[PDB]
């Protein structure tokens, strides 16, 4: 099954930005024709911590740059929503309709999205365990949705910080798609650790997944939001090379569901 | 005064507010010292199950609840799940009451925030207690005067929730702290935990506690493994008080 | 039952500290006639991080320091004890004899301690679930114990960090007469914060427990050892007093067991 | 070379040995790339119950540790818990093992390092990856040259342990690291996980990888969920293998 590689900058500073970024993915999209890309960047950061984080420059205003990427480049789209009312408009652009991690239980935000026919990608709460995601599925497929994925982004692990337990992978494909957040399962909430992001992608690919998620940006330590987390944009063709190979040598041990 | 929120977790009918209301009722008239108000859900909208109790809708729910406010005086507080809710809850509710999973929804508490009446937030299982310290600054920022901090317990493996009793000391360095007593004991809950940790964080020192009570918890269609029987509410809130008399005395100063 | 309160400096610096401790407790064990107190000290410190700590003078100076304790004030000795050879020499002036926290589950030093007929207390393991103390109690009972205390002093909260699951204190109480740990319950292992030992010691007399443990020190700063959770000797007897009035108000809750 | 461990997790009989150590003798031939060595433990000190297994003693471990060595030529390692065993054990063993729960017990440490032998640490599920560096100070302030450490997994709630991935480039700053891919998969273990972690573990990066074998893990009298098939081993073996020789053009430098 085609692997699908889910990146962008973590928020959409500017439709600019956004056009760099889905420039540099549409060239490797070129490249490795094995991979389905998907250009991922959230209209509003809804969550920051403090009042005083950039969060975006309206749903209006992303769902138009969004529109630019995918018109430009014939990429595909995803982004997050976080209120019901917002999964219409946004399945205008959007092919992967997005469920923070926070929200993975609010009912009517997984329903609103379900009902539009797009695909919906839940990023598994720092709260949930692996096995209880089954219900977050039940819950898409009641809405509706025939194309369904669960995100790993981490566990809560003591206080600010967060721990990926890897049996999580095969569990949850028992029921669902399975993608590994490779940059916020690395964040200290509240405190990211760059480091670890590649070496974890490795073990997430090596154990079997369907498909990595990664925000890059081309400045990192610029950025409006997870500064510490975003991966330069130059490094991300060798990253995506690397997860290839290892998976293409895995592959053959990965079991079956 | 000391705050006691209480009542059944969802409203599965007026009429069960209303029996529960008249025993928050008495209770109130009984203990003069404490600030009650009561409390129930119109919407249980984080359930694991698409297949349980939700409720009867916000319309009806506020409904129920204004009730019980004009029927026995008591002050209402019921939570909110989407940013639209705040306006038409801000009706009967004297505190909104923001879901654990959603403290750090920036536009739900601005929401709340802008109706004008108190807020209490529940500390989400994966939020530390210095933390706490942004979300009461976006509900100034949004106008929020009366703020309430909820402690109803943190992540610890699976399925488990642990109550770290350091987090009451500390968030009350920027908001009124209330302990939640039936939600914070979870366990792969266990009703037999639910008074032993009432004791402990009045020991401790807390603002207040929330409490969810229901004349037969077996019959609850939903947390009907934690709620309280409304019989053992009065025996709890006594021992409470009776507790927070003597303990009060050693509470660190702020 | 009378309530035991066991207190003393973490380390045996010095026979002179001992007596100067046990001045005190002595003191405080002729105004409260309703506690039982047990003067505690270690002979060694094992387990120190840094093979760079202070560990002791060595059992015989300790046993020799500890006897004089006994023999000047008249009061009940325990100290811990780390290999099975040592529970022999120990016994010899040890009332009881306390297994340390990562060796709860050493079946020899338990067994050790249980045949010399001595009461042991057990410090529940960082590692170990409330519930799966009942078989250290069984492993003790096998052994020859009569009494038994098991002593709850935290549990692993992600890294460097403990956390005091209370309802640990109801559980334990099903097979094991139950101490808790007010100054190790709020240290950060390999970072403690005293501004905690109090309200959590509150915390647990008001839950309900058969006892605290509590390491003090004249001069905390200077401790060779905890020297961030060691109370200062003159704050002993408000403690002890504020723990006795909180009990006394709650006792009529405690469960039945 | 990569380091595998393998072998029963207790010496049930030196029978049980044999049978064990022909095949790792086996795979010692077919993968010259790999330093076999093997393991067996000769009691099993820190049983949950006082009525399980625990084995045959020091001298019988010793002495069926001894004919594996002599009749397959392979290294030795097993592990010891109180400081007088380090002495008689260090005549057979060529890497002393310290039991995950004594990983700070300084005396038994350096019994070990003063042996002369290697000796291998069990990271404690209470300890951070980083407070292992005090571990090897101690060994090497006793005299060990060669040191490992072992991740088997960390507190992570009741009854279960995660393994944090992060601690292997950690760990590595100060010691060679080996994966313990059988204790590691502890759930309120689970076997269908052992595979899975194993190439995780490798695709991060490590020295080594220890493996719990058994011919009927079913009739095993310790570790009977976790232990690996004997017959499962050479091609987890190759597995592991093929995946390190791709991915250690990705190992982070030290
Ligand atoms: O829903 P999630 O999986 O968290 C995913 N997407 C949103 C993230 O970009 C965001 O929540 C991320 O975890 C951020 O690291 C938190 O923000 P702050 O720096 O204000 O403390
Ligand atoms: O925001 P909170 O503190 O959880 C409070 N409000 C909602 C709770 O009453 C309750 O529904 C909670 O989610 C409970 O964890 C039990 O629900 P479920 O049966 O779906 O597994
Ligand atoms: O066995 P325990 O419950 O830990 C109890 N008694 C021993 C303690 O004094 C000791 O282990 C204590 O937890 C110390 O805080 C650890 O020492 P270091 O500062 O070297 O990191
Ligand atoms: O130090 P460690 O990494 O745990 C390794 N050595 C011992 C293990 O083989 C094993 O006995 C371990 O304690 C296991 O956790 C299972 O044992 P039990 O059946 O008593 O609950």
């Amino acid at each position: 099954e085609k692997f699908l590689v889910i990146a962008g900058p973590c928020a959409i500073e500017s439709e600019e930005l956004l056009l760099k970024v889905g420039e540099e993915i549409k060239r490797l999209s070129e490249k490795f024709k094995e991979v389905e890309f998907v250009f991922k960047s959230s209209f509003d950061k809804a969550n920051r911590s403090s009042i005083h984080s950039f969060r975006g420059h309206g749903l209006e205003y992303g769902v138009k740059a969004l529109r630019k990427v995918k018109e430009e480049f014939g990429l595909k789209i995803t982004t997050d929503i976080h209120e019901s009312w917002q999964a219409e408009p946004v399945a205008e652009v959007a092919d992967i309709i997005q469920i923070p991690a926070f929200l993975c239980r609010q009912t009517d935000l997984l329903l609103a999205a379900a009902k539009t026919g797009r695909a919906v990608n839940v990023k598994k709460g720092q709260f949930l365990a692996p096995w209880d995601t089954k219900n977050v599925v039940e819950k898409l497929k009641f809405g509706g949705a025939k194309e369904i994925y669960l995100t790993e982004r981490g566990t809560t692990f003591g206080y600010n910080n967060l721990v990926v337990d890897f049996r999580s992978l095969p569990i949850m494909k028992q029921w669902a798609k399975v993608i590994y957040d490779a940059t916020h399962s690395v964040q200290l909430p509240g405190g990211g650790m760059r480091e670890f992001i590649f070496p974890l992608i490795r073990a997430a690919v090596a154990v079997g997944c369907d498909g990595v998620f990664m925000e890059t940006h081309p400045e990192p330590e610029k950025a409006l939001s997870d500064a510490s987390t975003q991966l330069p944009l130059s490094q991300l063709e060798g990253i995506i090379e690397a997860i290839l190979e290892i998976r293409e040598v895995a592959s053959k041990y990965y079991e079956t569901i």
